[PDB]
């Protein structure tokens, strides 16, 4: 149908080789987008090439470089023309109590899960900026907005995800293109916790089950649809009551 | 495709023979649901009957009125079975700065953008429960989150509106039903030239929002899809507003 | 000192005969204000004269009731003149899951804990305003913000009070009023020792706030220092809730 | 009296030397802490010094600096016993659209308002936690909350402080420690903004009017003080009505 069709839009996802970022870049192909993912290895391209087939490609990626951010776009610009949809994927965790977080884990946190949207976003705006058309989705954490003990790096560079996407929707409403944040719950990916913790994960989450990675890719293409012009600078939850706002 | 499908659903959408309303019951047949929207008036539902077609009908509700309320769930429960979908859309405004606002502005307010969401959802959680599936979607407004002077009967009523969501969420999570707000910002609808520009003013997009704008949200939180979205308020108002 | 001075005001603090509006009313009483602080009998309202001695007293007020509302201010404004400090306290609960909560339970919750708060904002608010003066000050619940399940209706209520709120707060900013909310999470008060337990291991802070607590951020939205924060609900709960 | 009292807390207040650093620890001095402000030059220091007089002290502190950090910290704890109150106001602006923002204007912003509170906190957070008594406030904005064009940047940061103090709200909050930020709107610091620019943002303000420093100053030691145990993890905004949560 027409109803949430991405046909004609050119969209890359970061971080696409498995959960998540790979339900995300095979519903957006299914909708009808242009699809590049990205993983930070050619063989992790690769494997994205061969599950996206003729619907998009895969690319090599670490969003903290410049000059491979400059060599993505580029490439895919070259071939597909302008980014349409951007999706922010691409992150990690460094998880330690704050008197046990080193230096690094911190810093790489910061620059891995935040300092990279900055660069990536406006390594695309401007071309979104002159058709008129665009939309910027981050993928965040129910962290960021509930706070958790052992993730204070992690909880920092994803509410700063979102204080980064409403200054930017802010900055960019009048000219046709949505900035916002999908922020997931516990979503099955998290596999290999102890049953311990699963449980007691589980026990805060009043669905009484982890997300499923399509759930959240299901969001994503909503906010990345046509039909969401009107929803900018937006945090929506996807996390089964696990938090509430 | 079997994306966003609502084929097999029950659809209730109060207030649907205009505007937001309308458009909601039109996007979810358009998705394979049975609606059944109404109206206040007769005419209202016929209309509602009219643009429907084979994917649903048109009934007469009046939302504060408890009897309204039972005939209308008794004729869709013998016809299509029990309610799948709950969409609160139905309410009014009563605007006035505090010192101008009439005991009836403000009790008119309360009983048909809150104490309505409480008596229907009430009405079909326990058939919803049961199947251990549910949706129930209540049109909120921006300005239960953000305020607006001159409108502090329509923003309590909305703001208890996620107060109850929220709450009924966590009730009835663990047995599959959702519970969630959609909340417009400036929509063109029914509701001066001044006013209109004045209000632009605080819209970064620059435009106001079409009612489909507001039904494609439904639609998404009313599907199989957005199982995992429950106890939310999903904004859509143009960055008016950010949480 | 001149630091959070309440000397020269007047407050009105309703349901004020124990826990949490009594630790209010001693509060502000102890920072320099006049105190006026209610009960729904002769026998409550004396006992709150007897805890204020020469800074205030008590009298008998039914938030629900237009009538005793106006005899109440009226007699405030004879003796005091008119009312620089409301603190909205006076709340109840009707606990029960959705499918068992009687129509007079929620009816009964919204009077009590949200239109009573509407009326009596509208009743001090004029003179407030011309002044260039105010302050009120509306006593909520981490319930209003988180949804609690069994607590649906006075969910609804507290949040209903943040929408009225902040739109108020617009209305009456560039006249000098503030308008606020603080939001107690679980407090020692009347309100199994199961439940508690179950409470309790929602709270970081592992134990229950004290009503002075409540009340210390009251008399600080109550200050002359505070006149920069309105349209603000203000958190005390031990960690079980972060905005 | 012995409400709002502060006497034998000792406070350290990172910048200062003017606005609202000066402020809140002036307030907190009248209120009995003793009381260590801080600048980045040692003019800046004896200048707060100069203020507070037998309250306290100022000392010379670069909050990018793990060593100047360091140095600071023990001097205090040598002469003052370990910090009771910490609140972490030191920051600055590199406003730019993103188009035009530099890669170390995003850079600054995220060390000196965002990885400065990591820092700072954990290095005060062992005896505070050892005591079972502490506090840690940040001096957050309106715009960490709100968003604000040509401010991604600042927003980015200061939305971090808030997911940060969540999560250390959440893990000593067992341990008597509260952590939270004072979220100011628009203060009077800002003078010799055009005419044109403060109508602007004033045209914001419900209030009608910027906020005082002093106005901050009392939210901090509200928040400082015994009578503000049960607040932890919490964002109190002082914006005269600007933005409502
Ligand atoms: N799992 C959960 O419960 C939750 C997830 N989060 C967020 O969801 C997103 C994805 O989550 P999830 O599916 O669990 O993640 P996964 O670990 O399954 O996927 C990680 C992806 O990110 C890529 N990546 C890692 N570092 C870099 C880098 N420096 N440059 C480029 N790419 C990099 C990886 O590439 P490669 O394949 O080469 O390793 C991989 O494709 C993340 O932003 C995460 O923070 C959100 C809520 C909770
Ligand atoms: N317009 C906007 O910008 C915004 C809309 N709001 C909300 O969206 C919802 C719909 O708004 P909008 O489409 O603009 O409204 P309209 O006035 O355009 O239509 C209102 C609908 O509700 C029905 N209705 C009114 N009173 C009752 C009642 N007592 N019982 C049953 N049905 C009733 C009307 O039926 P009839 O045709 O018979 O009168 C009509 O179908 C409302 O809840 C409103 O508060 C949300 C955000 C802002
Ligand atoms: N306890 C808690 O943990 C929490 C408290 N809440 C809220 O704090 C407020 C006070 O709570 P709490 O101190 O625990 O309540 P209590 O039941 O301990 O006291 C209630 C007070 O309100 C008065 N009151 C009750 N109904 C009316 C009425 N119809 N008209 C006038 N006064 C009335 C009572 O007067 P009388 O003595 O004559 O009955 C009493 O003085 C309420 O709004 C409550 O919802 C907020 C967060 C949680
Ligand atoms: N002004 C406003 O309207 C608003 C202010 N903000 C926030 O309030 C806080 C203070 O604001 P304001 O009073 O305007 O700030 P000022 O610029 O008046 O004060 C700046 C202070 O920070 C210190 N500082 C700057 N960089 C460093 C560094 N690297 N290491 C240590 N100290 C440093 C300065 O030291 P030195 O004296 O040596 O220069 C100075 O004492 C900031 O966090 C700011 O972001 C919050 C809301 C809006």
């Amino acid at each position: 149908s027409q109803f949430m069709n991405l046909e004609g839009k050119v969209a890359l996802v970061t971080g696409a080789s498995r959960g998540i970022g790979k339900a995300i870049a095979e519903l957006l192909a299914e909708r009808g987008a242009k699809v590049i993912g990205t993983a930070t290895s050619e063989s992790g391209a690769q494997a994205i090439s061969d599950y996206l087939g003729d619907n998009g490609k895969g690319m090599a990626l670490n969003v903290t470089n410049p000059e491979s951010i400059e060599a993505v776009l580029k490439a895919i610009t070259d071939e597909f023309g302008g980014v349409d949809i951007l999706v922010n994927n691409a992150g990690i965790t460094r998880d330690n109590l704050l008197m046990r977080m080193k230096e690094e884990e911190w810093s790489d946190i910061m620059e891995t899960n935040l300092t990279s949207i900055f660069r990536l976003s406006k390594a695309v705006l401007r071309g979104m900026m002159k058709k008129r058309q665009g939309r910027i989705i981050n993928v965040g954490s129910v962290v960021g907005t509930m706070g958790n003990a052992g993730q204070a790096n992690y909880a920092a560079a994803k509410a700063g995800v979102i204080g980064f996407t409403k200054s930017m929707a802010r900055e960019v409403a009048s000219r046709g293109v949505t900035v916002n944040t999908v922020a997931p719950g516990f979503i099955e990916t998290t596999k290999a916790l102890n049953d311990e913790q699963r449980t007691a994960t589980l026990a805060q989450v009043p669905a009484g089950r982890l997300g499923d990675p399509r759930e959240i890719a299901s969001a994503v293409a909503f906010l990345a649809s046509p039909e969401a012009a009107y929803i900018t600078g937006e945090t929506l939850h996807v996390n089964g009551g696990m938090y509430m706002i």
